[PDB]
């Protein structure tokens, strides 16, 4: 015969791709830890720690590293035949006080950056298959974002981060990850020309991550498909890293859950049609545990499973698209 439950990760493996999630902080000690862990191992073969590899947790003082929470994320992916997607080495948010609380000069922040990168990347060498090296380096104007990194160091912090990362783990796939660059627009044009110049200089930018924090309005699918093609032609691997499809909390639940399913299906169709797309992840998987309600005033219910871990319409919609693709 054949196996009874036809999970997303089983279907992902027959497509030679990964489908997964972001693991909440301290997932092993949730009140409902057991259920959370079970759904996650049943469904997924790639795991990104939601926050526990961020600068705040992992490097809370200039001369102290804390790998403890991160190691728990990695052990769980390992015991569960998942690969680990590392997040994130350089970003403007969730920085500890010893970084934000003092003025820096260029040479000192370069030295700080290199130490952080080499320490975390070497510590997890060979155990983290994909690194978000730089996260959200580009403003909502398609100019460079005016972070502590940029203001202190200049644009070179980007290439140096990638080069330092590759040194510390040559087998890691190094990516640049951003939001709102799924379509052709001012922001993705800037990211495009940016990666195009870094690769021409020999910087090891292996891939691009499209966060895919979207809502019930969907995307311009033609623009998204054309955007994936131009990036792939740069010789990049492509990762959907943080998917969620937030819907208004007010009024017709069924209508919005139906639009959510259609969107998820359309996004998978396009992604499965382009062989440079290697993983699709959701920024979580159950609506019980999502950053959306707290960040996006008036929206929620953005994930695969409801608050009781029952699959929602999008889940079945994506499974059906996965199954058709194999068929
Ligand atoms: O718990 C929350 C996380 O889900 C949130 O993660 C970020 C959301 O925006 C993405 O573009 C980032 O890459 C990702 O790290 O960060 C805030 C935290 O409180």
């Amino acid at each position: 015969g054949h196996m009874q439950n036809v999970s997303l990760r089983e279907l992902a493996e027959k497509l030679n791709i990964y489908i997964g999630f972001a693991a909440i902080n301290n997932f092993w000690s949730l009140s409902d830890e057991e259920k959370y862990m079970e759904v996650a191992r049943r469904e997924f073969n790639i795991l990104t720690p939601e926050n526990q590899m961020k600068w705040d947790t992992i490097h809370p003082e200039r001369d102290r590293y804390n790998f403890t929470p991160a190691e728990k994320h990695v052990e769980f992916a390992e015991e569960n035949n998942m690969i680990v997607h590392g997040h994130t080495l350089v970003w403007h948010n969730q920085l500890p006080g010893w970084i934000t609380g003092r003025e820096w000069t260029k040479e000192e922040l370069l030295n700080v950056l290199e130490d952080h990168i080499k320490t975390v990347v070497s510590h997890f060498k060979g155990r983290v298959k994909i690194w978000d090296v730089v996260n959200e380096a580009v403003s909502d104007s398609g100019t460079y974002r005016e972070s502590v990194w940029y203001k202190t160091i200049g644009p070179e912090y980007i290439e140096k981060a990638f080069r330092w990362t590759k040194e510390a783990d040559p087998d890691a796939i190094l990516i640049y990850n951003d939001y709102s660059i799924e379509e052709i627009n001012a922001k993705s044009n800037f990211v495009y020309n940016m990666i195009k110049e870094l690769k021409e200089k020999g910087v090891p930018v292996d891939g691009i991550g499209f966060q895919m924090h979207i809502d019930y309005r969907g995307l311009n699918y033609d623009s998204f498909r054309r955007n994936l093609e131009r990036f792939a032609k740069l010789g990049l691997q492509i990762y959907i890293t943080e998917m969620d499809v937030r819907i208004p909390l007010s009024g017709s639940e069924d209508y919005y859950l139906k639009k959510q399913a259609e969107i998820c299906a359309k996004i998978f169709d396009i992604c499965l049609d382009n062989p440079a797309v290697k993983a699709i992840q959701f920024w979580g998987f159950t609506d019980k545990y999502s950053w959306v309600p707290g960040f996006f005033k008036g929206y929620g219910k953005a994930l695969l499973f409801d608050e009781n871990y029952n699959p929602k319409p999008c889940y079945y919609a994506i499974k059906e698209v996965l199954e058709k693709k194999i068929e």
